[PDB]
Order: structure tokens, then C-alpha cells, then sequence
């Protein structure tokens, strides 16, 4: 049962609850657990979750944000008891080991089947607000190059959900905080025929007993004022005075900001060896509540936004490129084809398993063979025909030109590694 969380839908800049029409503002806090799979599912083991809601219900919290879950195990435990307390959750697509990487970004068959995987995983929870396609990738003036691989990431991840059976949860972006990219990234994520559903921003700028004007809020607020969709803080809770006093809430959701933001979520629930959590999981796997905890309880406690109904409601050119500035082209790479980068695994007389070696093997067969067909450039819009296939079927088609160039036809692949190996279905889309 899904009675307490009816589905949230969004309506031009805001979100809705989809049966009384009244706005919808997040009050949240992040919910991730780590290791000292690479992360820690918590929403799939039930004594985890279960422990912890009663406390999430103490801080009087109506969202999470969760980076990352295992799409193979369950999570209709834990997502109908936090339904059973009013809770949402807002979900990133990717984790540490399949994201679009910032220092070397492709849009690809592998991180496009993660997504999907979660995708499946999770739809089916009316309490799932809605899904990150990426966190802080182009995260400084050095690799804006990154985001549209992320637009496209946006843009096929919405596909999906379009011709799944499934209700249409909407897809977002959490970007962070740095000067001299964030006005283009926020116009980057809502221009030409590509848009972002909502947008999150990992918000650590008012520090202590800060105020309005001084922290810069009053300078984002004017800034996002008109913002055609969505936006909220992502993150926020800086914690460079402690215990954190956690005044930003008042103003966030004061009538100056709630006409602007949607709320946001506190970084966050768990205690790291990182001065971040409002609670510490001792040895004995009990919850101790630390000194933050009080002050975010009680802010958003006092925390009412006076915003409008749907009814009431209802009554852009990208950035231009510039060297060292803005790299983005406004021109995405192509959903990635399953189907064609699988044929690959087929027709290929030489492949290579998964299992440093990259950058050898591709430095060594790309000086031998033209490489363009797996390149991808989010500067020049240029994107290989093979670019969007992961990255050992990349590295096996140009194993596989050298063979070709060869021209032996002896079976022997032109790379000695105990990854390599003759593909006998090659002989026989
Ligand atoms: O796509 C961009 C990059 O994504 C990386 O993975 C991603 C990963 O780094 C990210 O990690 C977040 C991490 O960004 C977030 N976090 C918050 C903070 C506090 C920051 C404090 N602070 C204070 C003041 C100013 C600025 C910052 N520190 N870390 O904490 C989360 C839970 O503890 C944690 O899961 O989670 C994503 C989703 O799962 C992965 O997609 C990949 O590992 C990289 O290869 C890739 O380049």
C-alpha cells in the first residue's frame, strides 16, 4: 500500500502531489551507507532500513537521496515502510564503477544498461520522485566536454521510461557549486530539444549563522528566478561550524526562496569519519543521534513554505562555445545500441574480456589502425559510429581491423595478452 506517498508529478518550474494539487517541497536528507559490490545497498536489507526510518521520522524528513542500489536485490521492504511514513526518494542512475567519466566521457552501451537496470528495479514504487542521469561530471572549466554525454544520458534515459510500461518518473540532474560553470551549466541543462526534468545543486554556501544576503542565496535565488523547471538543493549542510545550526533551512524555505526552490536535503543521515551525519551507527549497530541532529529536527519542524496549487499554476540557445570556458557542444551522441554493439561479440574474428591495460591497448592499436569509429568529442559534437559500445567491444574492433590489415587469416589475434582470444563464431547482424 502507497496511500501516504501518492505520486509527484511536475508542472512547468514545480513539483505537484498528483492527487490533492498542492505544491510539493522537499524536505530531505541523504541516505547512503559506505565501506571501509563496491557500495552498500541499505534499501535492500531490511534491518538497516527499518532501524533507520524511525529515526528519519524523528527529523521529520519527506525525501532521501540515494546514490546508489543494487538493481538484483529487492527493495519493496524498504520502500513501502518508508511509503508508510510519507517518504520519497530521490535516486542517482549510475554508481562509483559505472558513471560517465569525467576525465574520459562516453554515453555507452555499458553505463546505458545500469541505467536501465535501476530503472527496471525501481519505477514500480509510487514513492520514487525521481532519477539523477549524472552527479557533478563537468564539475570545473576543464571538462565541460562531459555534459553532453550526460544530456543524452537524460535524453535516453527518458526514452526508456517512455516505452516502458512504467509510470513516467521524471529525470534530472545534481550538478555542484563551481563559479565559473554553474550559470552555463544550468542553461546547458535546459537548451535546445534536450531537457532535464528537475535540478538539483549540491549547495554548501551559507557556512554557521550566515544569512541570506551573505551567503549567497539571495544571489542564486535571482539567478534561478524564471528557471523552467524544477530546482532544489541536491545537498546542503555545510559543516565548517558545528554543531551545524542548520539556519539556511529558514531561509530556504521562507517565502523569498519558496517561490524560487523546491527544498532540498541535508548531507547527510550517516556519520563517515566525515563530520557529515546527524547520526553515528556504533559497534553494536545502534543508531547514536549526534549533536546535528536537534538543529535539523527542529528547522525543519518550524519549516512551513506557503507555495501555490496546480490549478492556480497553470493559469532556450545553449551557451555559446569558448576555449578554456565552455566546451559543450549542443550536438549529443546517439543512443546506444545494444543490439549493434552485441552483433560485435558475434562477427569479430579477434575480442578481449574485461578483466592500466586500456591505456596500453588502445595507445598501441590506435598508432596501427584509425581509431575515429570509437572516438567521442562533446567539444566538436564528433561521435564515432562505434563510440557508443562499451569499452572492451571498442578495444576488440580495433584488434580486429589490425587482424584484417594483416590479412594472416591463421587464427592468430596481433596482441599477446591472456585476455585475447580467436572468435570461433566469426566463422560461421
Ligand atoms: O560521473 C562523474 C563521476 O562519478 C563518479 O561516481 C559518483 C560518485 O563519486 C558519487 O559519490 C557520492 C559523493 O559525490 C557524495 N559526497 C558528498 C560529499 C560532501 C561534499 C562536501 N562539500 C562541501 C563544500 C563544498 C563542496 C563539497 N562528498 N561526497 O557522497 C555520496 C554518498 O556518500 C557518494 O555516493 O556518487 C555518484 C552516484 O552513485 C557516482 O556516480 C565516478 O566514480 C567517476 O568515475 C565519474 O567521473
Amino acid at each position: 500500500s502507497f496511500e501516504k506517498t501518492p505520486a509527484i508529478k511536475i508542472v512547468g518550474n514545480k513539483f505537484f502531489d498528483s492527487e490533492s494539487g498542492e505544491q510539493f517541497f522537499i524536505k530531505g536528507i541523504a541516505y547512503q551507507l559506505q565501506r571501509s559490490t563496491s557500495y552498500i545497498d541499505a534499501l535492500a536489507d531490511p534491518k538497516i532500513c527499518l532501524r533507520d526510518i524511525p529515526f528519519l521520522k524523528m527529523l521529520g524528513v519527506n525525501t532521501l537521496r540515494v546514490y546508489a542500489i543494487d538493481p538484483t536485490k529487492s527493495h519493496d521492504i524498504c520502500m513501502e515502510a518508508l511509503s508508510a511514513e510519507g517518504m520519497y526518494v530521490l535516486l542517482d542512475l549510475s554508481e562509483p564503477d559505472i558513471s560517465i567519466n569525467r576525465e574520459n566521457p562516453s554515453w555507452d552501451v555499458h553505463i546505458f544498461e545500469r541505467y536501465k537496470s535501476v530503472i527496471d528495479a525501481m519505477s514500480s514504487f509510487p514513492n520514487l520522485l525521481g532519477y539523477f542521469a549524472g552527479n557533478e561530471v563537468t564539475n570545473d572549466h576543464t571538462n565541460t566536454f562531459a555534459s553532453p554525454f550526460v544530456k543524452a544520458a537524460i535524453r535516453d534515459a527518458k526514452e526508456y521510461i517512455s516505452h516502458s510500461n512504467h509510470r513516467k518518473i521524471p529525470v534530472g540532474y545534481s550538478t555542484n557549486d563551481d563559479a565559473m560553470t554553474r550559470d552555463n551549466l544550468a542553461r546547458y541543462f535546459v537548451c535546445g530539444d534536450v531537457k532535464a526534468d528537475f535540478y538539483g545543486i549540491n549547495m554548501y554556501e551559507w557556512c554557521g549563522y550566515s544569512t541570506y544576503g551573505t551567503s549567497g542565496y539571495r544571489e542564486r535565488t535571482k539567478e534561478f528566478e524564471g528557471y523552467p523547471i524544477p530546482v532544489f538543493f541536491s545537498e546542503f549542510g555545510c559543516n565548517l561550524v558545528r554543531p551545524r545550526p542548520f539556519t539556511e533551512v529558514s531561509a530556504l524555505y521562507g517565502n523569498k526562496m519558496s517561490s524560487v526552490w523546491s527544498g532540498g536535503l541535508a548531507y547527510m543521515y550517516f556519520e563517515e569519519e566525515n563530520e557529515y551525519g546527524v547520526v553515528k551507527i556504533n559497534d553494536n549497530d545502534g543508531v547514536d543521534i549526534l549533536p546535528d541532529f536537534k538543529n535539523l529536527k527542529k528547522e525543519f519542524a518550524k519549516a512551513d513554505p506557503k507555495g501555490i496549487t496546480e490549478e492556480e499554476y497553470l493559469t532556450v540557445e545553449c551557451p555559446h562555445i569558448a576555449v578554456g570556458v565552455w566546451e559543450a557542444n549542443e550536438k549529443l551522441p546517439e543512443t546506444p545500441d545494444r543490439s549493434k554493439c552485441a552483433c560485435l561479440d558475434e562477427i569479430l574474428p579477434c575480442e578481449i574480456v574485461p578483466f592500466g591495460k586500456y591505456e596500453e591497448y588502445f595507445s598501441y592499436l590506435c598508432s596501427k589502425v584509425d581509431c575515429s569509429d570509437i572516438l567521442a568529442n562533446g567539444k566538436t559534437g564528433e561521435y564515432g559510429e562505434f563510440s557508443d559500445c562499451s569499452v572492451e567491444q571498442k578495444l576488440s574492433l580495433q584488434l580486429s581491423k589490425l587482424y584484417c590489415k594483416i590479412g594472416a587469416n591463421d587464427r592468430h589475434c596481433p596482441l599477446n595478452d591472456k585476455n585475447v582470444y580467436f572468435n570461433l563464431e566469426s566463422l560461421q547482424c
